[PDB]
């Protein structure tokens, strides 16, 4: 009894958000500021090119720490020609207005990886499919909707070529508005007390049962974390890491795999400053690396052999990963709200404008005689969007805590059959990233759709979800 659909869709597989931060004050780099006393932004190719010579000369006659140029160097080599890499120059003015010091500032990442093509294009034909089963003449009536971000178009345009200017950018209902922005932080400082001390596991928070105190799992982590460093130290320094993975995808090498690491191992080491915020960015980081370099991840922090034979050795780190998820759970989904108000407020302000256009996308198709919207957006709005559903009071299947992980390709389905059924998909997610197999492409089948609801009756669901407009 189909009628049509509107579904909201998320960017696919996406590299980690990484830079490298030093200061120098040698005059080869004060020149690369090109007399300027101000900070110096640099994202021309050609312009990061010369910068790339500069760091060379400074190499042949010592400018700055020779180990430290050549990271930079070697990170920038092979990241100088990705959209999103830019070079940030802070002048550092002394007391008479003079640079005495510069700081380069190398940022780079959060671009779609090689995997986001096959994972868009697998959606593509699988909704072809459905759709060439359900009614053919739904394809002659699809609209798609993209945000202006580089990552969210790109799983736009290979899902529409699976599926298949026909995408329209609409920067007021899929990209970010400051709006929530000034009350995410009001949450943002709320969430920090929730994990020192002593809470006893607050409220639900989605926690498990089994789990001890929040501040118990993170001292754990850092000490995991503490230990993996040792490992690594000790296999870079011992055993010949150039050769401990085959391929390298992204253009990345084991300097770079260093420093991703090398970083969390630093923001991981005292469990009194571990900082919410990097809680993301460890489990970004192990979803990525579980995903593009298990095999340099393996013997990377392989201890080695402890007396026994084929005694299980990546005890200390399957644990690591299951601690990350257990924080990963229960603090980047509540930087949307802690309290149901919470919630409500930085729901609103996000995704209001989406919100009422897909139920007057449903209205539409109730009056014509089936037709579906695409909407690719970036991971903030399917939280958001998600918690004005449930707020809302309309009966569910699944309580919220039990949902899965919002993972890239998440999808939230509006079915409109008269009788309106919603459901969603956690996307390309695996509950196993350490035995997951996996092809040369790094690419993670998607999960099916699961219901959020039952058929419920359209006039019922237009009363609640308006109700909650005030
Ligand atoms: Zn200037
Ligand atoms: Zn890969």
């Amino acid at each position: 009894v189909f009628k049509g659909l509107a579904i909201i869709i998320r960017h696919a597989d996406r590299t980690p958000k990484q830079k490298f931060k030093h200061s120098f004050t040698s005059p080869i780099f004060i020149s690369l500021l090109k007399g300027h006393k101000e900070e110096v932004v640099i994202r021309n190719v050609n312009d990061l090119k010369i910068v790339l010579q500069a760091l060379r000369i400074a190499l042949d006659e010592k400018a700055g720490n020779p180990a430290k140029i050549k990271v930079l160097a070697n990170a920038l080599e092979k990241k100088l020609n990705f959209p999103g890499t830019k070079i940030q120059l802070k002048p550092v003015l002394n007391k008479e207005n003079e640079v005495e010091k510069v700081q380069f500032i190398l940022k780079w990442g959060g671009e779609p990886t090689h995997s986001a093509k096959y994972q868009a294009t697998e959606l593509g034909e699988q909704m072809r499919q459905d759709f060439d089963l359900l009614n053919k003449s739904i394809l002659q009536n699809i609209k798609i909707f993209s945000s202006s971000e580089r990552r969210v178009l790109h799983t736009a345009q290979y899902w529409t070529r699976a599926l298949f200017d026909e995408i329209s950018i609409r920067k007021d209902l899929l990209d970010d508005s400051n709006a929530a922005k000034d009350l995410m932080d009001k949450v943002k400082k709320k969430l920090k007390p929730l994990l020192r001390e002593g809470k006893e596991a607050p409220p639900q928070f989605a926690w498990p049962s089994k789990m001890p105190e929040p501040y118990l799992v993170i001292k754990r982590v850092v000490e995991l974390m503490n230990y993996h460093k040792k490992i690594m130290d000790n296999n870079f320094a011992k055993k010949d890491v150039n050769s401990m993975q085959t391929r390298w995808c992204t253009s990345e090498d084991p300097s770079l795999f260093k420093e991703r690491w090398d970083k969390l191992f630093k923001e991981f080491n005292n469990a009194e400053k571990v900082d919410p915020s990097k809680i993301s960015e460890l489990y970004d980081t192990m979803k990525y690396d579980a995903l593009h370099n298990r095999q340099f991840l393996e013997n990377i922090f392989d201890p080695g052999s402890s007396g026994q034979f084929d005694e299980p050795r990546f005890m200390q780190l399957r644990e690591l990963y299951k601690l990350a998820k257990v924080l990963f759970d229960f603090i980047c989904p509540k930087e949307y709200g802690i309290s149901d108000a919470e919630k409500l407020d930085i729901g609103l302000l996000t995704s209001l404008p989406l919100a009422k256009q897909i139920l007057n996308d449903i209205g539409d198709m109730k009056n014509r005689e089936p037709a579906c919207v695409a909407y690719f957006t970036k991971e903030s709005h399917i939280y958001t969007l998600l918690n004005i559903i449930y707020e809302s009071g309309i009966p569910m299947r699944i309580a919220r805590n039990a949902l899965p992980e919002l993972d890239y390709l998440s999808q939230i389905t509006f079915e409109l059959y008269h009788s309106i059924r919603l459901k969603m998909s956690p996307g390309c997610h695996t509950q196993d990233p350490l035995d997951v197999q996996l092809d040369d492409r790094h690419y993670i089948s998607c999960i099916p759709k699961i219901s959020l609801t039952k058929h419920l009756d359209m006039d019922y669901v237009q009363q609640k979800l308006r109700n909650k407009f005030t």
